[PDB]
């Protein structure tokens, strides 16, 4: 034992993930054990682990969320770690409580900071007190008084929104405060109670979320941040780094917050702020206290393994990145394959008849397929994720329309010719555009 402390790890997850953290295993010479759904028994990682253990049958719940037999894979195999990955059980604390009482080390922040972050309260609370930038409101129901109503809204500055406790209107003068709020108590009253709260009304802004590493024992860096605010159906479609518009000053800004943040909340890990940016300001909305599917962007643009840091982390390793030797150069775009139906967006099975993937300079591709392979209908839609990179933004975006041209995925269907048409589009080129765009142009408003 011995060619790194977290010598054998168990990989508990799959597709794309998976695969990317097994590769980032092999080179630190670490063995790996992937667990697997009945599924799943042909997906490309587990035909390259070095162990496989069956889980369960194809059903998430009964595999890739069935504690106690992700535990024994470890237990069976002599692992000493394990990885969630993104999704599924990253995110629970319970598994992570439970993994570590079997003695096994959790890739992820400690089961307080999970259960910390994952309440939205506890969160916001949280991010307060540390700095962070949230989102205005009341701090708490509205009373009748409308003059102190009228002031929070001032305070906060119009557009306000008023939301029900136990669920929402949208005010943009205190000439119409007092009714609406009034309006918003009767429907709830009804819809669901009768407090309601006010909030500031972000109506046009972008997804832009800083990417964090910390060590918790005290050292914490931000690595650039991302804008992943091509979305549809609230899901995202696009991610680039860095983020089109913000300096180097607001960049600096922002970053030194999340990290101050983590020092506070003793975070441990990888982990992602996301906010919602809009007129200059950021806002708060959550931390993803796991790896980001989007995490190679930031990778590409700062020359930073985020995988094996986690691991290095895990193995009580302090940072040994200082955040003044963090650099971002160039320009980095992801466009996210998904084998979807076009009239739901759910996942569409399939053989894969005929595959070819894109090749050249600054083109990065994460994905299991292979021709042959058969997406199951179990789990989510992506099949893979085409990061391009380049010296500028445009070069990026040009590498990714060639990438996506040359990419070949026949006998499913998927979103591919979607990609290909945002790269074309003009607002995108430019650059900047908020979290409603999308489905503007495709008219799913």
């Amino acid at each position: 034992r011995g060619s790194h402390m977290l010598d054998k790890i168990v990989i508990a997850n799959r597709g794309e993930i998976a695969l990317r953290i097994l590769r980032a295993c092999k080179e630190l010479g670490i063995k790996t054990v992937a667990v697997h759904s009945s599924a799943d028994r042909d997906l490309k990682h587990v035909l390259l682990a070095d162990e496989t253990v069956c889980i369960g049958p194809a059903p998430s719940v009964k595999s890739y969320l069935n504690i106690p037999a992700i535990i024994s894979a470890a237990e069976i195999t002599g692992a000493v770690a394990i990885h969630p990955g993104y999704g599924f059980l990253s995110e629970n604390a319970n598994f992570a409580e439970q993994v570590e009482r079997s003695g096994f080390i959790f890739i992820g922040p400690k089961a307080e900071t999970i259960r910390l972050m994952g309440d939205k309260v506890s969160a916001i609370a949280a991010m307060k007190k540390a700095g962070v930038p949230c989102v205005p409101g009341s701090d708490g129901p509205l009373g009748d008084d409308m003059d102190k109503n009228r002031a929070i809204a001032k305070r906060i500055g119009y557009p306000v929104i008023i939301k029900a406790s136990g669920g929402m209107r949208v005010v943009r003068g205190d000439a119409e405060l007092a009714q609406s709020i009034s309006m918003t108590r009767a429907e709830a009253k009804a819809a669901f109670n009768d407090m309601v709260y006010m909030e500031k009304y972000l109506e046009n802004p972008r997804h832009v979320e800083i990417q964090v590493l910390a060590d918790g024992q005290g050292n914490a860096i931000y690595l650039a941040e991302r804008d992943c605010s091509m979305q549809r159906r609230h899901q995202k479609v696009v991610e680039e780094a860095p983020a089109p518009g913000i300096t180097p000053e607001l960049r600096r800004y922002i970053g030194e917050r999340c990290a101050k943040a983590c020092v506070d909340i003793g975070y441990r890990g990888a982990g992602t702020f996301e906010f919602l940016f809009e007129n200059g300001e950021f806002y708060f909305i959550e931390m993803n206290t796991r790896i980001q599917v989007e995490h190679p962007v930031t990778e590409m643009i700062t020359g930073v393994d985020l995988i094996k840091e986690q691991l290095r982390i895990a193995a009580g390793q302090p940072l040994s990145i200082k955040q003044e030797e963090v650099h971002v150069r160039g320009h980095a775009v992801e466009c996210r394959i998904n084998a979807e139906d076009p009239n739901t967006f759910l996942p569409s099975p399939g053989k894969i008849t005929r595959f070819h993937a894109p090749g050249g300079a600054g083109v990065r591709w994460e994905s299991h397929i292979y021709a042959g392979y058969t997406v199951p209908p179990y789990y989510d839609s992506m099949i893979g994720k085409l990061i391009c990179y380049g010296e500028n933004r445009d070069v990026a975006i040009a590498r990714m329309k060639n990438a996506l041209q040359e990419l070949i995925i026949d006998g499913i269907k998927t979103n591919v010719d979607l990609q290909i048409r945002i790269m074309n589009d003009e607002n995108f080129q430019h650059g900047g555009t908020n979290i409603h765009y999308l489905e503007k142009k495709l008219g799913l408003q």
